[PDB]
């Protein structure tokens, strides 16, 4: 029994992926959501639909409730989450109109609840050390980057293919975020140690949402939608808001695509286990047991 | 018309620039500046003047309320804000007595209000992403470079001239400098770490003012005293309390020559399309208008 | 006079080494400690016990009070500071089993109480900027050393000897840290750029407990327990908590053996001028006054 929550960030503060059938306004042990939530389908499957940063865009990556807003979904009874992040290339072979289906990540947050456990009031009793070497639901990658090739969306894997196969626009096949704070966005110093670092692509809003997601026993997924290339090359042009949206507006149709494809694509399995394993983990990560 | 906001850190807890025509003490949307604001005139350019960290300098790094700060600079009716920070060098051509002309930055500090903007009480509302590929306003660096040149304070730029023109005590016209948030100085593994990532000098005070700068549609430039080598090289001596302070004393004569120039040089330019340029920026960010 | 307050994190939240001759439950100007304080004698050498994490293991790196721990200490009269901290090795010659005594760290917690000084009300009045080059007590730290030697422990210190001469396993004469906030294990991604970095492992623990037992006046050391490979190795198997704790049972005794030493070996000396030269460098960091 499979049931897909979605995820929309910037540039996504509407997805309207669906016919939305109801909306709930739902509180969590760890306060509210970033907004209602809209219930659908697609196809026989169960969707749910949530914008990180409020209907209005009014909420900052750092200030989003990153753990009511996976709990809430959590509570709905969805297994899994299709997440989109907005963020600026830190390589060469990443261009704007890209899409990297993201498998690293490298935090640099800080003051986000990053955790549904610990000894304050506002969290469940309980020491939690989540293992996050591979940080991704594996499978749930695997189809984000099916359904790309199943609406006929350009598919680059760095590893079999070389890179004057790289057909943009495409969606990567792998690759490493860098997740910084905001609101600010970086300065070139910041943006060439990141290179330095070997990093693939900055963001503000990946973590601690694929933190959470796997302690909450749920398979997570991101679809990282290439808008800039950060500033780490000529003046003309550095990224800014207006480039962020315009170039996500020109991306959106496919990212629509690939997500309403995945969610057919996960309804069509058996996660049985999968759903097992999720919660296993987490049960034997507990140190306080 | 312009009006030049100047903060001090670390060994310049009082300016003590000029002759106090006024003094202020304003509320914030913030909270409380970190003291009172000094208001007065060099020639017949305004400024305005703001210890950082206190008179009596009780407020570390970390906890100064840098919005307020800035803020209250802003709705006193500034233009542009100087500010000096003391620094240890990382590398060998930035030498204790030294002065560095910032251009870049990173940021390792953490727990400090760094925005304006927000869905907090405590804050303006809306999202705002501000572009800080080059940190600093241009214009006002080479202000401050100009105004070491006018004061006969060696300059050395390494772009154009060989490390033989390296004649200490020298301004530099460029660096990048690693915020961290104290209130402890860096271990050895630290320091050989950011020695590593290519940056010159390291400080605690720098972010988030410079930032706040920017989102208040303010011009902004920075004055770096090298005090210290950091902990990088030799046991005699690694950097200390009474090391920083030793050597801000020695060079607080050649920072106030060059900020009282530097002030002069603002009032004899005008800003309109700059300012102009400022406040577009901030609407321009504001991703929730949008 | 001496008194050696020990505190024991991941595997080790009950010491147990020595007859509880007392007990103290306290309140210190920043908050309560983990637990209650046990005291006792190692031969004539007073000792107090102290689980970073509590008996139960319920309070998570983050959230631990630093401040209370170190400061009940010192109101206890301790001097010195033992410390133990599971880790990871982000390096080949350091393998599980192996003991690390520390002597740099690189900080990258956040979101924790650092310093006892400041302008907050439940902070001390004026600013303390300690100098943190070397940020143990040297003399403190080759007692660990020596406390492996006369327990004939391997001791490999590779700026005086070969690498055939690292035997496992061995107590490693220095060694530096990242100190990572968690609670959630590094990915594979971070594992590497930490490596990358010069680093020899990876723990939550360390930073800010060393930090303020010097702005405290006291002198400290951590022994650091190497329970895994983090995971920049091989799939089966990288880090999580059933790995730290099976590891560290197998070092446990071991460990025991080395602090009893260590904390006799503190007592036949004389740290008059020691204790003098830590209360002296606290007074010089004082930039109010
Ligand atoms: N360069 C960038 N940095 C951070 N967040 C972003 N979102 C889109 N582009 C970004
Ligand atoms: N080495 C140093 N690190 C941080 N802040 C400083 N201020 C002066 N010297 C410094
Ligand atoms: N790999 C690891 N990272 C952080 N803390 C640890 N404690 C034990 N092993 C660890």
């Amino acid at each position: 029994k499979v049931k897909v929550g979605i995820i929309g960030g910037s540039g996504f503060d509407d997805p309207n992926l669906f016919k939305k059938v109801g909306v709930r306004q739902v509180t969590t042990p760890f306060g509210k959501p970033s907004d209602t939530l809209v219930e659908g389908f697609v196809g026989d499957v169960a969707c749910v639909v949530l914008p990180r940063h409020g209907k209005g865009h009014l909420i900052p990556p750092s200030e989003v409730n990153y753990r009511a807003n996976v709990w809430a979904l959590k509570d709905l009874g969805c297994t899994h989450i299709l997440a989109t992040n907005a963020c600026g290339s830190l390589q060469e072979d990443l261009v704007p109109g890209d899409f990297v289906v993201l498998n690293q990540f490298m935090d640099k947050t800080w003051g986000r609840e990053n955790t549904f456990y610990g000894s304050k009031p506002d969290s469940l009793k309980g020491v939690l050390h989540m293992p996050m070497a591979e940080p991704f639901c594996e499978r749930t990658r695997q189809i984000l980057i099916q359904a790309a090739r199943n609406k006929s969306i350009n598919v680059y894997d760095k590893k079999t293919m070389d890179k004057s196969a790289c057909i943009h626009p495409c969606v990567h096949a792998e690759g490493s975020a860098v997740t910084i704070n905001g609101p600010r966005f970086s300065t070139r110093c910041e943006s060439f140690i990141h290179k330095a670092m070997g990093l693939d692509i900055v963001n503000m809003t990946l973590v601690p949402e694929v933190s959470l997601a796997r302690e909450a026993g749920l398979s997570y997924a991101s679809i990282a939608i290439v808008t800039d290339f950060d500033c780490w090359k000529s003046e003309e042009e550095h990224v800014c808001v207006d480039m962020v949206l315009e170039q996500f507006r020109k991306s959106v149709v496919h990212v629509r695509e690939i997500l309403l494809e995945a969610v057919a694509l996960i309804g069509a399995e058996d996660w049985t286990k999968t759903i097992e394993a999720n919660k296993a983990l987490v049960m034997s990560s507990r140190q306080d047991l």
